[PDB]
């Protein structure tokens, strides 16, 4: 048992929610909150800048030190940094990103991520300004993941959709 409340299940392991990932966050607090990250962990729009914008930019003070240290990310990779106030971890998936060229055969790769976590609050992988279709996205989601995954959905007319098209 766990405390997210008002998801619709899709599948055995995968729930979803029309909500801003964000306040999800902050009430549920989970283990893991997934982040839709590049490669250079530059927190700038989309989830990840409102996500960093929730941590009043901690988690991008915390990224510099960690490419500092590592450099970039692979597109389909991921690291494992801080929650801050929004989760004990932040699961940093880089998916890829249509709108710079990348290969969208790499979604399954990101998704694949989430399958070292056994519960995760999350966002659908390379959707809004990554650029994919996000029916697509879940459909990928549905298919990789096993964990237990909590789809976050902020805007209400994709969500509606997403719903009514799953297979």
């Amino acid at each position: 048992v766990n405390s997210f409340s008002g998801y619709l299940k899709l599948t055995d392991n995968v729930y979803i929610k029309n909500a801003d990932i964000v306040e999800e966050a902050k009430k549920v607090k989970p283990t893991v909150v997934v982040n839709a990250a590049n490669v250079y962990l530059k927190h700038g729009g989309g989830v990840a800048g409102a996500l960093n914008k929730a941590t009043n930019n901690a988690m991008q003070v915390e990224s510099d030190d960690y490419i500092a240290t590592n450099g970039p990310l692979k597109v389909g990779g991921s690291c494992v940094l801080s929650g801050h106030n929004l989760a004990k971890h932040c699961l940093h998936v880089v998916g890829p990103n249509v709108n710079k060229g990348e290969d969208i055969q790499l979604l399954k790769s990101a998704y694949e991520n989430f399958n070292q976590h056994e519960v995760l609050l999350a966002p659908l992988l390379s959707a809004g300004i990554f650029g994919a279709d996000p029916i697509h996205s879940l459909r990928v989601c549905v298919d990789t993941v096993r964990t237990n995954v909590y789809l976050a959905v902020f805007d209400k007319n994709l969500y509606d959709k997403l719903v009514s098209s799953f297979l």
